[PDB]
């Protein structure tokens, strides 16, 4: 019993850091075989970073401008590139703890675990739910660019988020690990918002089912809903309508409770309606929408 | 910006972990130079859970009657024996990824993360207080056992935790790495009760500076307190009693925020005395106790 937001292990992640200076500015790199992966933003003075032109900038860059470093020994670099908003760093030495990787965008609502970084020392390990609007909820200081989001499926590391910045609501936005920005934001330091985010309905099924596994019932009832009823009155609390696909998803925590996805959906409408009257589901009093189907499955299972 | 439950980079433990097998009984190890340490109820079956007696289990048990295992790597037992709750193994080979370590004894209101494992492999980590009744709220299912939980001091790992059991109320119960348990409990599948709890003042005012180093100050007031003041509200509402000791360790985001320590106290006592009225810190609606001043001042400085 018991559920508590958990991480993978970082192990296998840890393995990869590096740290990447060029001039003054120094941050993490991801080194994967012969090639460091970067924020592109090293090559700027912090005078740069304002409106930066980064094809001027790394055009008087030379691989000699790049120190990287893999704990105490200097890599060299004999090959750069730059790929959307991240730079690649050809190296002269593969890494020896590549474990097996793919890279891939992640879509709104899924998870991942963030290892926070410093001068490419890995310092914490924290799971972050990326937001309708593309932004997380991380725990980021200076130098922490570079550090990277991922998921373990038995082995291999998918590696699905570089950190770029801090909006000025205090939440954090960065790339796919091709410098693919998630969300309407640019590496500058400008005055950037995200659009206004909403709950996802999905994830707080799962944790209420997540609630009951672990004995708290005072929330269910014999009612039940259609689908479209609930998305109506979803709507109302900025929740996002539920799908068919999202109902197919709940699916196996369903079958394990023996509460239908459509009964589960009764509860939440009148959780919303009715508040929870001083009550708290799994220590909290609030609803929970950082957890997927699948992080419920993997620790009530 | 932002302030999240973070636990310590695993790596350094996931490399120790392995699978222990006695019998028909199998759980976690956690290997180190020629020793495995594990919870000592992987000599019972079933049925010995309900009332072991460890001494006349523990002498049917040969050393080839144990299987350690170490990813697909077969380990040979050429020693064991047993220290309070935990089994020491003694195997023929020094762990290689064996990193620099101590063992240390935990106080209450102090944190630690925990490496949960099942079947000697690492499954998820995530950080745990120490509760004042000697219970942890951990997430925790069958095969656990085993599971450890440290602190890293740069490279140097601290193990303060081993899992071993869950009570009637679903919170968590282990020993330390010398087999003490923590908190008056006993291995042995039978009904047993923790101490009534208590918050961790100090942890509560740590969250608070972390707070207000985030934007949040709408609990900020213009009052000050003094230790005794904050203290007959603090026995009221089922509090720790603040120490000089708290006070001291508190001095770091003191310094940090500008805001004395005496400041803080005169925002929590309204708090506990108006209640929260529906409104949120940090993003949660309750006061939250599982952050030391040392998790504050690691996360919101460096
Ligand atoms: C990477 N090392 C930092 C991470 C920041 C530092 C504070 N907390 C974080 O997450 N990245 C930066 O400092 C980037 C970098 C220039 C400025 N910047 C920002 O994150 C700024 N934010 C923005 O400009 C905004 F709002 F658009 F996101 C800052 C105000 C410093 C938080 C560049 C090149 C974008
Ligand atoms: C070790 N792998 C498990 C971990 C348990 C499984 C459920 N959640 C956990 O943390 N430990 C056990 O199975 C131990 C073990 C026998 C029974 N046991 C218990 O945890 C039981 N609890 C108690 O007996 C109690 F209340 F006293 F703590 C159980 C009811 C199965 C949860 C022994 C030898 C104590």
């Amino acid at each position: 019993s018991g559920f508590r937001k958990m991480a993978f292990p970082s192990g296998k992640v840890e393995g990869c850091m590096v740290q990447v200076t060029c001039g003054t500015t120094t941050l993490n790199g991801l080194w994967l075989d012969d090639v460091v992966y970067c924020p592109r933003h090293v090559i700027c003075t912090s005078e740069d970073m304002l409106n930066p032109n980064y094809e001027d900038l790394l055009i008087r860059k030379s691989n000699h401008n790049f120190l990287v470093q893999a704990g105490n020994v200097q890599l060299r670099v004999i090959g750069h590139s730059m790929q959307n908003c991240v730079l690649k760093l050809k190296v002269d030495t593969a890494n020896p703890k590549t474990p097996k990787y793919k890279f891939v965008r992640i879509q709104p609502g899924q998870t991942f675990s963030v290892l926070a970084c410093y001068n490419g020392s890995p310092s914490g390990v924290y799971q972050c739910a990326m937001r309708p609007n593309f932004t997380i909820k991380g725990s980021f200081l200076n130098g922490s660019c570079g550090s990277v989001g991922f998921n373990i499926d038995y082995d291999c590391v998918s590696f699905c988020y570089m950190h770029h910045m801090e909006l000025p609501t205090g939440v954090h936005v960065g790339t796919d690990l091709e410098g693919n920005f998630y969300g309407p934001f640019v590496d500058r330091q400008t005055a950037q918002a995200a659009g206004t985010d909403t709950t996802i309905t999905v994830n707080v099924l799962a944790w209420l089912y997540a609630a009951v596994i672990n004995g708290d019932r005072w929330f269910l009832n014999r009612f039940t809903t259609t689908l479209n009823d609930f998305n109506l009155v979803a709507m109302k609390y900025n929740y996002e309508p539920l799908t068919q696909d999202h109902v197919d998803i709940l699916g196996p925590l369903s079958a394990q409770t023996g509460i239908a996805v459509l009964d589960m959906c009764a509860s939440l409408k009148e959780l919303l309606q009715n508040g929870m009257n001083g009550r708290t589901i799994l220590g909290s009093a609030l609803l929970e929408d950082e957890f997927t189907p699948f992080d419920v499955v993997r620790q009530c299972s």
